[PDB]
């Protein structure tokens, strides 16, 4: 799009990008395509926690345990579907989903803390209600894993993305696709291995001796990390790649996340070119016309 | 909202609507959200489908078998997240994603028959190849496992939504949610039942025989059947209340799917009430006065 002033502007602006692999490219659209919808979340969830902490909230709300009030979990549980009438209670506009009038009575006088809170506001703590608990929960099982995983020495022949003595964690994820279930079993020595050979299997068997008298809560968090990992790791390796070649290049003194300057916001960018990453890449090669 | 003359003609016409239980106003409210969206992609869906037989495609693509041309269901995992690649391909912009010359070149004519057909077409098409391989192959696999459930006896004891001898299909799906590993290995016999007291054990346990015989693959769809049918019948049913008042109220006559006529279509009021169904239900019960 645009005319021809704008069209002047950003041509030369491609030049720098002159030299950069197709790997690089593919990472750097990528990042033009979702950084500013990651940027607009964290901004929210960061003013939505500072309101919650301010106000006190967490001393009778933690994200996964009852105390004097709910978990999260469980306000998150109630107003699933329903976040315009979160709102709303909130504003004190609607009454409690359940519970009796001794818990009504707690709860109530707590709204006024929310008075005078804009409309932008109160849609931030409502998403950081509905969904930090989740993201809590997550973390906590990643770092009870990861700290498994280290303990039991796995990684010295199980990389992220390499193959070493051992597959990687990658495709480990390949061979146990869909069957999460199966993976638990493996690994509690209850199911052979999925392929290979006599010999990987002999150096592989001792080591399920490191899991003997894991819980079922432990196995589970480790066989979701064994699965997630890679991919978690590997698209954390690509955006750091395309963050470092798009300061370098001097891209954001006209491209902020969600605001226009002398150019587009990289949002506006992002919704031009939704399900259209393959003509992205070109533009950036130089090779297609501004939309 | 709107102004006084719209509202004043609407206005009137929630009279239609007293009488209507709480459950009918959401049924209601459930198909003026969805129904323009669905009925778009349905029209969409048979453009493609009569595209695709009409040009004689199916001759060398099936859905899920290989013949003279790869399956729609290796087409679409080749193109999986490339949906712009594939109707820049089928517009004759782009090679082959790979295969040898020579079945490049049984390809390469074919595509002359694709010549006239609109972007909105060919969108549709490439949404048609992307998806109708694994949309069959779910239909084939719930026809089977709903004649499984009805030549064994099994809705005897087991209706869908409610409750009979045995539960509810709802109540079953609610228990095995998340577990359809373990729902797979108690219809093959191999753990007790949970628990509902010895004497409704010992009425469910002789009817497992019923299963014997039957392969992986076919208990895996009773599975799901068992798992997912009783909100398919759910929601059915709702929609087809929900039709009916629509239809017998003469709500049509100003209120069209995906057009504007004297009022505005199906598609403008859902965008409108996005988020807010129960602001929808109240403006219907006429309990909330009109933007
Ligand atoms: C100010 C001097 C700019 C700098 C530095 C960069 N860009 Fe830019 N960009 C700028 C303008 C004025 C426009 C709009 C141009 C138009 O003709 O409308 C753009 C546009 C883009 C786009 C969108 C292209 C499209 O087809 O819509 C992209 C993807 C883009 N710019 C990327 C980009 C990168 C990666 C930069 C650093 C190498 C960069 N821009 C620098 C202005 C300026
Ligand atoms: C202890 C003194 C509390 C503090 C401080 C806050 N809340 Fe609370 N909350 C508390 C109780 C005992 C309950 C249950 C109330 C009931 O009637 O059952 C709640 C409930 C909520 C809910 C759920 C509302 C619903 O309809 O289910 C929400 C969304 C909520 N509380 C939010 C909230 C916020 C944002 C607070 C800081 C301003 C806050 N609470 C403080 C107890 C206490
Ligand atoms: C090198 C001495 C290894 C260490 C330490 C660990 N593993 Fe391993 N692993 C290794 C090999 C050579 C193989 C391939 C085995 C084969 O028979 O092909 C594996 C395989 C796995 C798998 C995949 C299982 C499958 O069915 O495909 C998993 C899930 C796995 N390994 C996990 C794992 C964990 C959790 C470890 C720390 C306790 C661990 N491995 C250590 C080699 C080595
Ligand atoms: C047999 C005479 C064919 C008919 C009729 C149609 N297609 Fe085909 N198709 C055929 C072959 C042998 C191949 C593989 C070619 C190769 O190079 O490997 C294909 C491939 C496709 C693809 C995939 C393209 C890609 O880049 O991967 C698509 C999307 C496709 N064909 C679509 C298609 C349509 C829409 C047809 C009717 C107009 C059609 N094909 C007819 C063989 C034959
Ligand atoms: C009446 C004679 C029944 C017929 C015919 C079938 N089932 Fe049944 N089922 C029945 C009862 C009374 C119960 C509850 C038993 C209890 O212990 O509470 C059940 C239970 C099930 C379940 C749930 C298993 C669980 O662990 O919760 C399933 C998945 C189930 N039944 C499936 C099923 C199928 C597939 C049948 C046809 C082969 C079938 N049932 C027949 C009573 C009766
Ligand atoms: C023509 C005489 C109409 C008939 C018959 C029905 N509706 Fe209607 N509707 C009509 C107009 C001109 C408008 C716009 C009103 C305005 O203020 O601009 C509407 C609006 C609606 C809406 C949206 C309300 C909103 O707040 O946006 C809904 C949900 C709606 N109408 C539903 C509806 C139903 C269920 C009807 C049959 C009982 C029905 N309408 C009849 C015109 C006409």
């Amino acid at each position: 799009g645009g005319g021809p002033a704008k069209e002047a502007i950003m041509k030369p602006q491609l030049t720098m990008l002159k030299g950069l692999s197709d790997a690089e490219l593919k990472a750097l659209a990528d990042f033009i395509l979702r950084i500013a919808k990651q940027a607009q979340e964290k901004q929210q969830q960061d003013v939505a926690k500072a309101i919650f902490q301010q106000k006190g909230c967490g001393s009778c709300h933690q994200a996964n345990v009852d105390t004097v009030g709910p978990s999260l979990a469980k306000i998150a549980q109630a107003y699933a579907g329903k976040e315009d009438q979160l709102i709303k209670f909130l504003k004190g506009e609607l009454p409690e989903t359940g519970g009796g009038p001794a818990k009504e009575a707690i709860m109530k006088p707590q709204l006024t803390m929310l008075k005078g809170l804009s409309d932008a506001e109160l849609k931030a703590l409502a998403d950081f209600i509905l969904r930090i608990a989740k993201q809590a929960q997550e973390k906590q099982q990643q770092d009870v894993a990861k700290a498994i995983f280290q303990q039991k020495g796995c990684g010295s022949c199980h990389q992220a993305n390499v193959d070493t003595v051992g597959p990687s964690l990658a495709k480990i994820a390949q061979a146990y696709a869909g069957k999460e279930d199966q993976l638990i079993k493996f690994l509690k020595g209850e199911l052979p291995e999925t392929g290979g050979g006599p010999a990987k299997e002999a150096i592989m068997k001792p080591q399920l001796t490191m899991l003997k008298g894991l819980s079922d809560a432990e196995l589970k968090a480790l066989a979701d990390f064994i699965l997630r990992i890679a991919k978690q790791a590997q698209e954390k390796q690509q955006q750091d790649v395309a963050k470092a070649i798009f300061q370098q290049k001097g891209c954001g003194s006209c491209h902020q996340a969600n605001v226009d300057t002398v150019g587009p916001s990289l949002a506006k960018i992002a919704q031009a070119y939704a399900g259209k990453e393959d003509q992205l890449i070109k533009f950036l090669k130089g090779e297609l016309p501004e939309t």
